[PDB]
């Protein structure tokens, strides 16, 4: 399925928060 594309665009996001 699509779990990997999810754990990608899931850390960018964590990245994008302490910015």
């Amino acid at each position: 399925g699509e779990e990997e594309l999810a754990e990608k665009a899931a850390e960018f996001a964590r990245e994008l928060a302490n910015y």
